[PDB]
Order: C-alpha cells, then structure tokens, then sequence
C-alpha cells in the first residue's frame, strides 16, 4: 500500500514549516509511517548554491536560479518513489508550485516557461495551500533579511499561485492559515488523513503531465 | 554593429574544440573581434559538477544533469549578450543542441520536455554541424573514458540531432568533418564571414521561442 505525498504550500510566513512538522508528528502518533521533506533543500551541492543565494551571500542569474530549483527536487525524485513505493507517506514544505510562484514572479518570466523544468515530477496526492492575508503574514512578526522577503514580491507569488490553482488535474485544498497554530493543525490533519486513505488506491502520478 | 553568435556542434570527436580554436583565430586574423566560449564552462561553481559528473567522479540524476547544463549556458546569457552587443563574435563550442541530444539519447526523455530549459537562450545566427561517420569519428585514435563515450549511446544522439535539424527556424550548415583539419577549417571560415556580416542585420533572437 503505497504512501501519499502530500505538498503544503503559501506564500512566506503563513506556517509551513510549523504545520508540516506538525502533520508528520501526529500522523506518526497516529501509527502512521510518515516521513518531511522540505525544498529547498540546502544540505546537497546544489542545495548549498542555493542556500547561498537566497541569504544574498551570492548572485545567479534568474533562469539558472530557477533551474537549480527545480534540479534540487529532482536529485530527491528517487528518494521520494523509494519512500512512497515503502508505504511512507511523505509531507513536503514547498514543492514546484513555490519554484513557479517565485519565478513568474519576476518580470518576464512566463508560467508555461516556469512550469516546464518540473513536468513530470511526482504528482502531490494532496496540495494544502495555508490562505493568509500578506497584511496578516507581516504581523508575524516581521521581515527576515532574505531574498524575496518584501511585500511587492509576495503579492505577484500569491497571484502566480493562484493561476496554478485553476489547474483541476490537481488536488488542491485551501487552508484557513489565520487561525491559531492548532486550529490549523487540526483542519490539515484530517484532510491529510483521507488522502492517505483515499488519494493512494491510484498509483503515483506525474505532475503538468 | 552586433557580433555574431555562431555555435558548433557534432557527435564526440567530430572536430568541435579544434575547428573552434581555429576559427576564432582565423577571424581575428582577418581583423574581427571574436572570441571563443564552450559548454560545459567547467570554470563555475555548476560547471564543476557537471566536470565531476562527466568524470564519473560522481552520479547525478538525469533530470538534474539536464538541468544543471542548461543552468551552466543562462548563468553565461549576460555575457554573451554584452559581448555580442559590444561587437564581439562568439564562437561557441557545443550549446543547447548538445544538451538536448544527449539527455534525448537516454530512455524515456522527450525532446520536448529536454528543449524547455533552453528556450528563450540567445538565439546562434549560424549552426555548424561536423558531419563524419560514428566510424571515422572513432578512427580517430579512441575513446575516451569519460561519460558518453561509447558507440550505441552516441548513434541515439546522432538521431536526435538530425531531429533538431528539422527546426527551420535556425540556420544550419552541414559541415564535411571527415575531411583533413585545414579543410574543414576553410569550410567553416567562408560560411562564418558570411553569417558574420550578412546574418547580423536583424536583432539577436530567442532559442525555440
Ligand atoms: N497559526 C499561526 N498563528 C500565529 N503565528 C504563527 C502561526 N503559524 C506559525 N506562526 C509563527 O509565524 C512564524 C512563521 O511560521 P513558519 O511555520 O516558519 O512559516 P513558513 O510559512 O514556513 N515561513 P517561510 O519559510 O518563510 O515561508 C513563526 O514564528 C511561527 O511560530
Ligand atoms: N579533420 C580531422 N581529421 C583528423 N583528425 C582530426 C580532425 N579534426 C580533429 N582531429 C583530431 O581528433 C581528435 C578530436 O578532435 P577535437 O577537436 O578535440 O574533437 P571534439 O569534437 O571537440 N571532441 P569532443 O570534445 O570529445 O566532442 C583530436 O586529436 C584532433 O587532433
Ligand atoms: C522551493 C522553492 C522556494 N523558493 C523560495 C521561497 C522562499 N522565499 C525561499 C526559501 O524558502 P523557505 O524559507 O521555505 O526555505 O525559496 C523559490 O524561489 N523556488 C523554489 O523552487
Ligand atoms: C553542452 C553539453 C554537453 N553534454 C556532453 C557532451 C560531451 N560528451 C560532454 C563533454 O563535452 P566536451 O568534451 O565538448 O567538453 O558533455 C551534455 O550532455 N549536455 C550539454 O548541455
Ligand atoms: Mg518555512
Ligand atoms: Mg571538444
Ligand atoms: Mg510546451
């Protein structure tokens, strides 16, 4: 019985990160096999470079820094059919939406263009994208000193998001990420657990493909 | 007045890396400004992967291969354009074309899905292809020992070079590579004053776009 994979999605700041790491603990309570992945992920070469970039410590170019993205999920690709074929479900803190959004954010930059590098990925079971107001997401707090972290730029991802979300083939659900962080927890939990259940009786797809 | 882009390409051992050299001396003899640039550029950060990789020193998934060589020409598009707009010539020593035949020669690799990194890249005025016999290519001492570098891998590249040849939409010269050095360096050298003055009276233009 093969795991789901399963994609949590938004624009910064609206709780991915705490929300994915709280998925995979309860699912695991839950005697689930469950398993994060996240992107980008610094720890490979490419990972490094990109690392580098988006804390401004170096310049690259806009295509190759897309590029690099979307090879950062492909170096995982075996990785993930291995975990998945296993039984493990996978929950993933950003995935090729996020390459998309952040490119075709850009001037320039077409979403067919942006889409291309990752067609054919695994295909999410299940895309969580966490709603907020950008207003609200900047009252958590404040800016980190990344590339990207300013609201110009965040208000062109969130439309670029949302053109991806016209896309039917995929099973994208909204999320309420303006809600307490366990109220949240609770909303994607359950819809996590029927993907698992549910989503999984077809094999694994492949995505924008 | 813009410089010309003119990119060779041709199976391995076809004479690419000689004739390029020679090329760009024999148009600075003649007064031109013109200067040389291959793929992979070994000398960045991504192009020492890719160096590692073609070693065998390390395994990189295929997907990310493709994509860290298409990466390897963007981070260059800046350059390349300068230059070209400054009046300098560009010889370039293998380019996309390459990169979409040997990522095409492995299985279950569309030449569609192996063209999209590349589309947008500066358009070459002219493409030189060293025609010679998968045979008379190996009559050519032997193989190397790095990646690629064998009969059956390299007869499927062939065969998906002759299908970006197809393409209409760029200038492709057919070269006789079986010929001695100085032969096939005078082919080369007449159709390359030609595309350098003739070729250049329109804008540089986009790859595949
Ligand atoms: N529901 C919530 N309500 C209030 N604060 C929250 C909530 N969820 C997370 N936070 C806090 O907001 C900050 C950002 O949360 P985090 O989960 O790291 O967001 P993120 O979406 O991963 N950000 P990023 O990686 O920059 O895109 C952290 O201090 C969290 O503790
Ligand atoms: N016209 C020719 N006739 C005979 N030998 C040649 C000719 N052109 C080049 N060679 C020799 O063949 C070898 C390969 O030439 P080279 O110019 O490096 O090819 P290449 O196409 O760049 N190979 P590669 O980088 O592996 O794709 C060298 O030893 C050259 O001296
Ligand atoms: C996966 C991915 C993330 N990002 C951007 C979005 C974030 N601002 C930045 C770092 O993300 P996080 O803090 O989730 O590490 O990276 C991209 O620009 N492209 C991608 O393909
Ligand atoms: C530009 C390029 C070259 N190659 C392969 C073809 C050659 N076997 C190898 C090294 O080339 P050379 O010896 O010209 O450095 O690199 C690719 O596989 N993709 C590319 O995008
Ligand atoms: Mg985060
Ligand atoms: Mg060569
Ligand atoms: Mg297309």
């Amino acid at each position: 019985r093969r795991g789901a994979l399963i994609v949590l999605e938004g624009v910064d700041r609206a709780g991915k990160s705490t929300q994915s790491r709280k998925l995979v603990e309860a699912l695991c309570a839950a005697g689930h096999r469950a398993e994060l992945l996240r992107f980008p992920e610094r720890s490979t070469e490419i990972g490094k470079l990109l690392s580098s970039y988006l804390q401004k410590k170096s310049d690259v170019e806009d295509h190759s820094v897309h590029l690099l993205f979307s090879a950062n999920r492909w170096e995982q690709v075996p990785l993930i059919k291995e975990k998945l074929s296993q039984g493990v479900t996978l929950v993933v803190d950003r995935y090729a939406f996020s390459g998309v959004a952040f490119t075709g954010a850009k001037e320039n930059f077409s979403l067919d263009w942006c889409k291309q590098p990752d067609v054919g990925l695994p295909k999410p079971d299940l895309v969580l994208f966490l709603q907020l107001q950008l207003a609200d997401a900047a009252k958590r707090g404040a800016f980190g000193h990344e590339r990207y972290e300013n609201g110009a730029f965040q208000e062109r991802a969130l439309r670029c998001f949302h053109q991806l979300m016209k896309d039917t083939t995929l099973n994208w659900k909204m999320v309420d990420a303006s809600k307490s962080i366990e109220a949240v927890h609770e909303d994607i939990r359950v819809l996590s657990e029927d993907a698992i259940a549910t989503a999984t009786e077809k094999p694994l797809g492949e995505l924008w493909k």
